[PDB]
């Protein structure tokens, strides 16, 4: 019953300063520009202690499946080789990428009827928004 009220498929509603956290990262122009477009559904399903979160958009498809701390190596949508750590702390998934020295988060929290997403780079923060799909 581990993420329970994360399970489902999620639609991306609102987006804040997804350009400047991809610029931060360090992602070139023209993905920055086709990625930005992209209204992804996120669907979130848990198998025993497998979780499984897949995001499909007209940019770019993703797949990761993990056990909560426990590393594992992810291609990101933009291209970087990362490796992986998702824990739950406190009822909210944290997602940490590290790569090439740096590194940044992605947490994942249930607001009302809403999924909320916090992308963290250095001092420059996204905030995405997913309803029910
Ligand atoms: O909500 C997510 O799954 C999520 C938020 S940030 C991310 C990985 O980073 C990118 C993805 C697409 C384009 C550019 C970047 Cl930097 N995944």
């Amino acid at each position: 019953h581990m993420c329970d009220a994360f399970v489902g498929t999620w639609k991306l509603v609102s987006s804040e300063n997804f350009d400047d956290y991809m610029k931060e990262v360090g992602v070139g122009f023209a993905t920055r520009k086709v990625a930005g477009m992209a209204k992804p559904n996120m669907i979130i399903s848990v198998n025993g202690d497998v979780i499984t979160i897949k995001s499909e958009s007209t940019f770019k498809n993703t797949e990761i499946s993990f056990i909560l701390g426990q590393e594992f190596d992810e291609v990101t949508a933009d291209d970087r080789k990362v490796k992986s750590t998702i824990t739950l702390d406190g009822g909210v998934l944290v997602h940490v990428q590290k790569w090439d020295g740096k590194s940044t988060t992605i947490k994942r929290k249930r607001e009302d009827d809403k999924l909320v997403v916090e992308c963290v780079m250095k001092g420059v923060t996204s905030t995405r928004v997913y309803e029910r799909a």
